[PDB]
């Protein structure tokens, strides 16, 4: 279930969002309502560091890729 | 006056926003002084969160307008 | 010839406005009853002037703006607009859209005559979505 | 006629990208194999959606279209690209690069039939570039010491790796390998190399002068 | 037409590398099997840096330089090289053997275009040499 | 006709490069200052006799040989060097530029007399790359780390000061300066840079950023 | 032909900075003065070398740039630019500028033979500009 | 005088360099035999790891200057 | 036998170098592969302080006079 | 006509070189007695030949041919030369001088035959010179 998916206190970034972009892309919702779904729980999800890192964007990010290229830039390297 | 409002630690920002607009527009000031005041006293006002936000601007804010909206996209949400 | 909205039905809705919030559906019901009639620019302008705060006012101006951009290009991209006419001398500039063109600024009754019915109403669309715009965005 | 890529292929390279990963230069040379004949924009699509996982796959569309987009600048920029024609209705859109435009979107044999093989390869090379900017994305040199018990060419290999699998450009890899045999690689190393009669110019010399001159233990 | 040699032989190769080691009579007899048919620089410098740890790719890289340098006093000593032509104009520069001159760069399939057979043979075995000589040198 | 440097600049020259060094900036700009005008090989020649030690001095005048020597290949490379003439008997050889040839060995006037003034820039632009090359060579960046006491700006100023006085290329000192800012500057910098939603591209726009989001302490 | 500040002054300036810092109104008269007669890309360049310390002196660079390029920009927006001729020939790239261009790295007479009055004038300003920029950044 | 002069225990190779050169040229010494004693004073002074320096030298270095650039290169940075 | 001779750890280079070229030149070797090989025992033999003397040498050394007398120059004196 | 060196003088030299070495003065005053008359290179090589071993022979060769080379230069340096001649004809090569021209290879009375005094003093004062070399290098 895509809703039940959190990024663990452990979990690194690109594994949380491989497996939500599987379980929102492997599931019942339409073609077209999978990237806003994928962003909003990128916001959502994804423990609060990255969520606030996600919050303070001065670009606004329009794609799930854009938002993971933004995170893997800007990390906490630890 | 204009001059002395701060935002203050509880406040929100669309509070602080109007308030400062109403004592620019209503104050002595000529008319074609009053945007570059109010982005200049968003800047340095609207405590150094807000700041911070508005510093790192990927963008170039060239009106208040534009400055409220971008700092209400990515607001912390508290 | 030109008739003001009711300063008592903008008294509350301003009160309506201050109580409930920008988006709650009473309010945005109230909006659309007041938003029947197509309005010039005058009235949406001193409308959102009167029910709005300074900062949302500066945000609706904006998404307005925009809007009523977004509008003129597609104008500009079918000439059977019910803005435009048939030659080019009817085209319609964003000056007479948002009311400053010549012979219109300041003045509703010469507004009221030199614009078009579908002038008007594409006017109040876009007024009408930037106010669903600006209230998603103020909360 | 459009002919598809044998699935024992790509399951083979789908493994080989799961055990190395995106960077190995094994991967990268699987990948140019792959990549051998002009593919169509249905077989690369179908490619990095097999290959990769969902988040790289995203990162890889986002990079294609990128490039895609500046390849569609110097087309404007040239009416002499090889994708484009010499009058104006042949001018080629990002429709018809990437697979969207009309008789093309989910059909290879039409995809096939209205494509040129100048298309074919811009949207090859563009896909190769993509695949290399994200694999360099997806997965630190001046850290790194010769620890007290390694030998010296284990901390070479450690440190021309780390270098050169990094964001430098090429043109400064030789010069930062150097400095860096000559600060790290734990003090004994560093006299033997400041002392040295000739003048070392390379990463090759300064290995081989060390590994010749070094005290054996 | 450029065709890339399989990731299955590479892949093979390199681990004949990995357990056997650079000297073997074995690994060097698979090497001249994969150097049967006359590569392109960018096939031998991606298929040194896939078998080659980064040390001896760079040992590599400097041996395949200096070999290369010799090959052309060679070919400047001689104008009958293959890889040169009869007029001045054929004279082959280091960055047309190392794959860097124009139109080359990056591009297998350009470099397959513009390079003449001797070209490729002459690259050949000078790589060859050099893997001998960094196979000697590393162990 | 020969003049004279003053003795009274030579002497606040000498005790400029003895206090500051030979490789200031206030130093260089000294000496860019009294090698303004072209100067004669003597007049040269007696500054660097007074002006720097015995091996400084030894190590000078090897630079400005070897320079000389270049001067003159490149000069016998063009007949149109403004030291050389249009015919052969016009060819300058090193004696004349060492004031070594006939007429001019411990005769100021003299050399002032047959010497060119396209002679005179050369020597003197020869000379002044000597010297550079000298102080280069008469006094580690991969070393420097910022202290758990420090704060930024001096970390920052001491590694643009080591990185820009070493042997590294110009066009390898700020990527070089980026990349050490990332590495070393204790971790709570490190991630404080990491963690930046805009891309810094120079050494200025690091050092403001970290200046504005630094932890005040 | 060109000729060097004083070493003396420029000991003096520099000294002045070290006491007094960058932002105190004796040290801006005290730039003023010695940023009087237009300066060459070499001379301002060596000036904030020496007076300057390294972090400081790469701040000053990087403003440096922007404020040229901002030059530049309007110069590109008007061709009466003192810096710019009537035709396109004369159009002034920032190779020129910063002191990169052809016949002008690394020599001051050459420098001084092919700038133009406009261009040093222009080059003056803006380095003073920067050092303001800096000095208000710096502290 | 310049047959007295050794390099300490603790000073640097310049240092050594600038004393004796300045002793050796400041002396009785003809023109023509100052270059030869500083090479020989070079060897033979100049404390036994530079010695061995300058005597394991690929090259032969025929002149002060070439002596005093190759020790410095290779000398033991400490 | 000229293929068993070492230098010992205790004997001069010049005492080496006489037995090796009177085993090499009294051999059953043809009169063109002498110089060669002298060299090459030069090379590999003469233990490894003047192994690495000889490797480092800055220039190329093709005739057994001149690495004589290149060794010769540049000895450790002990 | 060519006489031979007697053997036993040149044992009883080698016998000195043997017992005293290479740089005592008695060695060299030795030489200098059986370097008295101007000897073919035939006589030079061979007595170097018997009273040197083998590498202080090496390099005693290696000497002679540089300083015979010093000579050469010094000969086309000036037609003057008691080896040389007037016109271009008489000029002398080092392989008349180092007894390898045509018609003096092993043969002493052919090389005997056509050199000149001058040519035999030089070759003469160059093995000395080459000697004494030898001797300062060996010890």
């Amino acid at each position: 279930p895509w809703a039940d998916i959190m990024q663990g206190p452990s979990e690194s970034f690109v594994d949380f969002a491989n497996r939500l972009i599987k379980a929102v892309e492997g599931s019942d919702l339409p073609p077209s309502a999978r990237a806003p779904v994928i962003i909003d729980c990128f916001r959502q999800k994804s423990q609060p560091d990255i969520q606030q890192l996600i919050r303070t964007a001065p670009s606004t990010l329009t794609t799930p890729g854009e938002i993971i290229k933004y995170v893997l830039d800007r990390q906490k390297t630890a």
